[PDB]
């Protein structure tokens, strides 16, 4: 009937972080969106475009904000330098989230450093698009969001961050950090660094005559799509995310492995069928 | 007229791409014949009910009754020789035969032993991970690359040909040897779909009790492997029949793979930056 957030922080205000500003508003928020970056332009962009009300680059400055609801988008390792300025900052009834692409430890430091005010989350909603200018009201609608709430997680903070991503339009469900980490590393991180090896593979396998990037009709189109993707923010990931994305990247190997020594062998039904598996997998979640 | 060149169309192998092609033909405002060849009497019943061949037939003695000039074999690739090894003999020695097969290489000279000057080395770089008669589209080829592959035995007036008829359904053509071709492919197509394939692959191997990684698609997977839905027995016979070439990409790729792997453990935060940036060459772009 009558609601408590008074005043968002938005840290980071690129892509995500005007997506979930943007949505936020379009689901009937009637409170204050401020941005906090350490690009000026990207707080000049974003208040022209009057996805926020307001924002600064300097940290200090957002206690003139008092936000009582902080939504991290930067790149995730920027994350704990941010969260311990804002934990000399922040009310202790304010309540601090975050979009990013990774959790696992990430999510316990955050923990220690903003006591009882964190909760993890990673809206699994993305088109490897950057800067604010490009960023939408509907980018949630119907979209897995995971929250990684842990023993000291407070529950009405979990439940506060829960509903606000349904009012976005997210799909809520939960996760401990760690099966985050091992779950994206597989299905996101890893097909993410074979895309970047595939174009790698490409530019080595070129001669100076022949340029292979000019056949890409024969499979190689969808790949492209990373073009798109930020370096840093892949960079962070793969770092932060190391071990999980080693692991990932050593099943893969498993798997191209076999596939080769089918083709090796000279096999045929095998692999015939090593194909009809994969198809039939694929088939069944599109 | 013009085409007393061209009378009566053999497609063997009445499926996406053999469809497609009959499609195209009449669109392009040809008014002969057009007959199918096919082991799946279900390919031939369909393709007559949906008005893409006027006749067809699963015997190929029937073939002769047809009595083609221009045959486009367009079934899967391993089975070229065998049933050209018939064709030689019911066809005529002034009819042409050509391909839309995914490979080149050493099949374009046994084709050549077995059909004589009747034979010209074809393939579209176009089409879908779909199969079928069904899904046979009739602007398939529109402003995409045909490369034939001549040598220094193809009859030239067959190459111009086979050349003009890609031209009247939209293909864009050019020429490579036989070998440069399945280089090329290999590595652009070839290695690719292997990859797509052993992705899928791993999500089956690194799925667990505790989790099934298919139903988190969103976050890169989905994307990256549409052509992981591709036919088995068109990507076996592709992959067995350019063996050579698959595995020096496959290798080649490896290589890539682990240098970005050796990045990631050393967390070498530059060059893993620099090594992401690649897919910001100008070469790749839509
Ligand atoms: N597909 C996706 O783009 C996607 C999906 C899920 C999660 N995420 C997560 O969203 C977060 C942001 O991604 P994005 O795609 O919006 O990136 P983006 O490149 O548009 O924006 C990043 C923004 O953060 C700002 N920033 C960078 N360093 C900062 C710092 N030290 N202090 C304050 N601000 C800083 C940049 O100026 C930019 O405005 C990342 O954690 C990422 O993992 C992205
Ligand atoms: N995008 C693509 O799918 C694509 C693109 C370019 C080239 N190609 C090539 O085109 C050919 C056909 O591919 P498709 O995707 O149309 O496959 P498809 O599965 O749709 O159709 C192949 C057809 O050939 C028939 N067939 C199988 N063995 C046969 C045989 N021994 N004799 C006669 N018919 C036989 C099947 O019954 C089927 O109707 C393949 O050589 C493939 O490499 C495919
Ligand atoms: O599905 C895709 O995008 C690839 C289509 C495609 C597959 C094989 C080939 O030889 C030419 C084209
Ligand atoms: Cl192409």
């Amino acid at each position: 009937k009558s609601l408590s957030m008074q005043n968002v922080l938005i840290v980071g205000v690129g892509f995500m972080g005007g997506s979930f500003a943007k949505s936020l508003r379009r689901s009937g928020f009637k409170g204050k969106i401020y941005g906090y970056d350490i690009n000026p332009e990207s707080i000049s962009k974003a208040v022209d475009l009057g996805i926020i009300d307001e924002g600064t680059t300097s940290i200090a400055k957002v206690e003139d904000f008092s936000p009582d609801f902080v939504m991290l988008s930067s790149p995730v390792r920027t994350f704990r330098e941010i969260a311990k300025k804002l934990s000399y900052i922040l009310s202790e009834d304010a309540t601090v989230t975050d979009q990013g692409s990774v959790k696992g430890k990430l999510v316990y430091d955050l923990e220690n450093i903003l006591g009882k005010r964190f909760v993890g989350g990673h809206p699994i909603a993305g088109t490897e698009k950057s800067g604010v200018e490009y960023s939408l009201d509907n980018l949630y609608e119907g979209k897995k969001v995971i929250l990684t709430p842990t023993k000291k997680t407070d529950k009405k903070r979990l439940k506060l961050v829960k509903r606000v991503w349904e009012d976005v339009g997210g799909v809520v469900e939960y996760m401990s950090p760690e099966l985050h980490d091992y779950v994206f590393g597989v299905v996101s991180h890893l097909p993410h660094a074979v895309a970047f090896a595939l174009v790698d593979t490409l530019i080595h396998m070129s001669t100076p005559e022949v340029d292979l990037f000019k056949y890409p009709g024969g499979g190689f189109k969808d790949f492209t799509r990373i073009a798109k993707s930020d370096p840093i923010m892949w960079r962070d990931i793969f770092l932060e995310n190391k071990e999980n994305v080693m692991k990932a990247i050593e099943g893969f190997e498993k798997s191209l492995n076999h596939l080769k020594e089918l083709i090796v062998r000279e096999a045929e039904e095998e692999l015939v069928e090593y194909l009809k598996e994969v198809k039939i997998k694929r088939m069944e979640i599109d």
